[PDB]
């Protein structure tokens, strides 16, 4: 019942901290989660959101969806078959995803039993006091105590949860959680939101829709994928449109009613209507702090509801730390993992290390995908007197042959033009997520544009574009866009 | 006609050098090549080997070959279609490739038309004297004189040429050159060689072969792809085999005869025999110096037949330079291009620059592909007291579902374990050529393994393997491997 470290949430950050503490520092660790394997009722489980209802199943389903483009694109390279026989079997996809996720769930169960001092507890973690976590049977604080855990150190790693707008008929809508378990592929679907989850799902549903199907993505503002490079945001919008997805910008559901056939009558704020079989809400995720009962020990939360932390993932309460999505910063698995690894190398390895939240490589598995690291030019331009933007945008030759002429590859390098330091790299096109990883390492090494252009290209690749750009396309000078420096 | 620079060979290096000299340094530039567009009879042409009968068309054809895997792999993700309707139409591939290559040929044609101080001459360039290039009708130096070009400076940029073993029946075999123009896909094909061209073409032929077809690759040595990471060599061998390619190692053709139906009867040195429709020789490429009459000026060759150069691409004859494959250093388009730019900067810019032939990222467009940059462990182990290998090898999750469970991704980082400096990164699997590019930039910046594992992964990717390795898999200490 006594532990060096108790972790609430067996997810991306929680497991990295737990396993590191046990295996690197022979520490004694409790990890709490509400569920041992994926899906209803609590969706996230042992392994966390990414494993159960996030990156892992999403990427398998985007990979499935990509075959729609490969089957069509194959014809340009001389592949011939009965196009009229082509069917996308969603049920097969979901069964294959379910088996993949379950094997990971079981892989983590093995990890806990096999590892000394690493113990899993099923149920709901909350804080009784500074040094006691209570595991209950439900998220109700009044339910039965299964366990009382003594903790020299407490890690909050409970992640996030979909936000559902409080509109009439929200109960007819799903989140990404339910999207992973739809028994049938929707013929018509409204993905609500302009972020990566709405965009990724629009692509999935677009590939698997039955005949006479239609994917609509709505976003309340002017242009999807706020926080990404502007050129890439416009381009993804075109390329999604090109592949039959309808993008409704400056539009937002005001309500949903069931039609008598079970379908959804969406009324927009603009007064427009749309009938769809599924309304998937992907408008944001919010930290899971409620069920932890943080009032009991006075852990300070931020305006937006995320656990306030310093650079070392420390709360205002000594011995109590918080990593990953509960901190409501960068909601990425590898950031959660990095924070957990750093927190444990600090507290238990006596080797203080802080996560760098700058120059983080990330991806959108849009079709085609985004790979990005560091600052967008708008952001750079406000911090630096002189910003250069290097840009190469073209339909790769293979997509001239494939027939997908709309698949413009975009490579942008944003620099501090005063010294050539690379501030950001922004890619749209096949392989962007793979290209961008080692760019992350480059930015950590303070790479300049000349480090890229003096490296010899790998030919033929999309990636060599990054090593072929010597001359700015344009600049920002004290915030002002211009073709040429004064 | 008199030029600051005459370039013999309108290829990767030759065009970089000529365009740079003309446009950046304002020099009057002549460039010579034997053809304005791709294919028979001389195969290479305006644009060079890469454009016409190398990197560009081969990448298009491997992309085509990859759909064989995508169509089969689609089923695991729920895709359904009539498998028996599936045909690989080679003729369509070749026509698509030919248009793509011809478009590049035409654009280079327009570049010469529209670029003042940059002139193209059609025919065979050779040295008459140290300041005169003669362009003739044919490779034969007795053929008719089309031009005589006065040159302050002469760049030899004629590239390389397939090596053909002098065996009985060599005339019944082709090289990569002819392979790009086969009118029909061979039912049975022997690729001879364990290098990237043999392996890449074995993949191409394997996808487009007519029903009941068979691709065989033979190699004199024990394990294909010498120079590549040994784990990757063993895995690519397995993964080719798993996709129906017959790998015959320790085998080499002794001779070829025509069977009565006109197929090729192959006699291997081991006595063994194989009947194939095509024998593609991919055993090496040799510098193209024969036709240049370098004897007229005394440019020093190696016994190989490459032009000897210093680090600045200077021959023993002042004002005569060589870059690209003709120099037999690193036979890659981007190296040729880099050498060309570096030469012109040195000579016409007084900006002294030499190509770094170390830590050059390269790829093999095998199925699945290889991306590599820097030293393999065996090499690092002879030059460094302590070498660490970080290795991650596994079937990606998507290939459990696809049914291609043989498709092991391999990521390996080789370090100087004394300071953690990355010496080499070696990748096998989907994306590897795309992943390795920015790794080339890392190695230029003296990246250490700690720079990799302190970088935050992009997830889910194959590339994040590079940023998730904390702990060596094994070591070499004074050349000896220690788990
Ligand atoms: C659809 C989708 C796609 C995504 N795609 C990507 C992607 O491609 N790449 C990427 O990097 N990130 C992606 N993410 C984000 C990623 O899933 C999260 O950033 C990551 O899971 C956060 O990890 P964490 O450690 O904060 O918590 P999680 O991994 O969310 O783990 C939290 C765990 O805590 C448990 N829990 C919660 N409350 C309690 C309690 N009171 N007691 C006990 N257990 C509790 C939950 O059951 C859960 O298992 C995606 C997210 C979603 C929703
Ligand atoms: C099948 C194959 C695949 C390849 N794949 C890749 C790859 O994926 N990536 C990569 O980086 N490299 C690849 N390469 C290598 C790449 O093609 C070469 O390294 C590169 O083309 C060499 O450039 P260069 O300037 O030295 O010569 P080249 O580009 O070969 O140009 C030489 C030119 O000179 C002309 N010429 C020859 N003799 C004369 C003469 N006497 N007078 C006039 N003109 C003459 C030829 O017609 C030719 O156009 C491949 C090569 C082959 C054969
Ligand atoms: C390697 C680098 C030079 N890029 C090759 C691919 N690429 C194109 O497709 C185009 C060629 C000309 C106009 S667009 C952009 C440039
Ligand atoms: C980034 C790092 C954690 N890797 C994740 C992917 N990966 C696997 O999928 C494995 C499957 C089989 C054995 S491991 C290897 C490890
Ligand atoms: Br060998
Ligand atoms: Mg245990
Ligand atoms: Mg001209």
């Amino acid at each position: 019942k006594a532990f060096d470290l108790v972790v609430i949430g067996a997810g991306s950050g929680g497991l990295e901290a737990g396993w590191n503490a046990a295996t690197l520092y022979g520490k004694r660790v409790a990890v709490v989660d509400v569920q041992t394997s994926h899906g209803p009722p609590f969706y996230a489980a042992l392994g966390g959101t990414c494993v159960n209802v996030g990156c892992v199943p999403k990427k398998l389903m985007v990979t499935g969806a990509q075959y729609m483009d490969h089957l069509r694109e194959s014809a340009g390279f001389g592949w011939e078959f009965d196009g009229s026989s082509v069917k996308a079997n969603w049920k097969k996809l979901i069964a294959a995803k379910n088996e993949a996720v379950l094997d990971i769930n079981k892989s983590y169960e093995g990890m806990f039993n096999d590892t000394e001092g690493l113990d899993f507890f099923l149920g709901w973690g909350s804080l009784e006091s500074k040094n006691v976590v209570v595991v209950r049977e439900t998220a109700d604080p009044k339910s039965a105590v299964k366990e009382r855990l003594q903790a020299d150190h407490i890690l909050l790693a409970t992640g996030s949860w979909p936000q559902m707008p409080a509109i009439p008929g929200i109960e007819h809508c799903i989140s990404s959680n339910e999207a992973f378990y739809l028994p049938e592929p929707p013929r018509r679907v409204l993905t609500v939101g302009g972020g990566f989850i709405s965009v990724e799902f629009a692509g999935i549903f677009n590939a698997y829709k039955p005949p006479g199907g239609k994917v609509t993505l709505c976003y309340r503002n002017n242009l999807i994928l706020r926080g990404f490079d502007e050129t890439i945001r416009e381009e993804v919008t075109k390329q999604l449109t090109a592949n039959g997805i309808e993008i409704m910008t400056n539009e937002n559901p005001a309500k949903v009613s069931l039609n008598t056939d079970g379908s959804k009558h969406v009324t927009f704020e603009s007064g427009k209507t749309l009938d769809v079989d599924v309304v998937m809400m992907a408008i944001g995720r919010i930290p899971r702090t409620n069920d932890l009962q943080l009032g009991n020990v006075g852990v300070k939360l931020t305006p937006k509801g995320g656990v306030q932390v310093d650079e070392f993932s420390r709360t205002n309460v000594p011995n109590i730390y918080a990593i990953g999505d509960i901190t409501d910063r960068l909601m990425l698995t590898p950031v959660a993992i990095n924070e957990g690894a750093a927190l444990v190398d600090t507290v238990f390895g006596n080797k203080p290390r802080k996560t760098d939240h700058t120059r983080v490589a990330s991806a959108v598995f849009s079709i085609p995908p985004i790979g990005t690291c560091g600052l967008i030019e708008e952001v750079a331009a406000k911090e630096f007197e002189k910003v250069a933007v290097y840009m190469s945008s073209f339909t790769p030759l293979m997509h001239n042959i494939s027939g997908s002429k709309y698949k413009k590859f975009v490579a942008k390098i944003v620099t501090n033009h005063s010294d050539g330091t690379v501030l950001g790299v922004h890619l749209l096109g096949d392989g962007a997520p793979e290209i961008i990883q080692a760019v992350g390492v480059c930015l950590r090494l303070n790479a300049k544009i000349s480090d890229f252009y003096n490296t010899i290209g790998v030919h033929p690749t999309s990636a060599e574009e990054l090593c072929s750009m010597r001359t700015p396309s344009y600049y920002y000078v004290k915030g002002e866009k211009m073709e040429k420096l004064p």
